[PDB]
């Protein structure tokens, strides 16, 4: 029951400062422009201790599966090869990605009927708000 309130299908309804966040992570111009237009569907499911997060859009379809606290290899949508660890901290899903001596943190939070995604790299944050599909 660890992620019960996160499970579902969610659709992107707002974004703020995502272009600048992508710049900070190193995404190139053309990818930023095309990816920034996407309106992904985020599909979160749990089966035993394994959590799966899928993101489907015209830009790219991605999928990660993981166990909380257990590091895994991820190829991000912008093709970084990162080491990811996802934990639950006080009801917030906290995803840290490490690569090339850099780090970024992506937090997912349930707030009212929304799922709010906050990602941060150095001082640059973006907030992406999802609602139930
Ligand atoms: C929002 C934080 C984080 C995440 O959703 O887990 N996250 C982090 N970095 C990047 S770079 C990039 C190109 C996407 C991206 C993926 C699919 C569709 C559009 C953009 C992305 C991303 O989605």
């Amino acid at each position: 029951h660890m992620c019960d309130a996160f499970v579902g299908t969610w659709k992107l309804v707002s974004s703020e400062n995502f272009d600048d966040y992508m710049k900070e992570v190193g995404v190139g111009f053309a990818t930023r422009k095309v990816a920034g237009m996407a309106k992904p569907n985020m599909i979160i499911s749990v089966n035993g201790d394994v959590i799966t997060i899928k993101s489907e859009s015209t830009f790219k379809n991605t999928e990660i599966s993981f166990i909380l606290g257990q590091e895994f290899d991820e190829v991000t949508a912008d093709d970084r090869k990162v080491k990811s660890t996802i934990t639950l901290d006080g009801g917030v899903l906290v995803h840290v990605q490490k690569w090339d001596g850099k780090s970024t943190t992506i937090k997912r939070k349930r707030e009212d009927d929304k799922l709010v995604v906050e990602c941060v790299m150095k001082g640059v944050t973006s907030t992406r708000v999802y609602e139930r599909a």
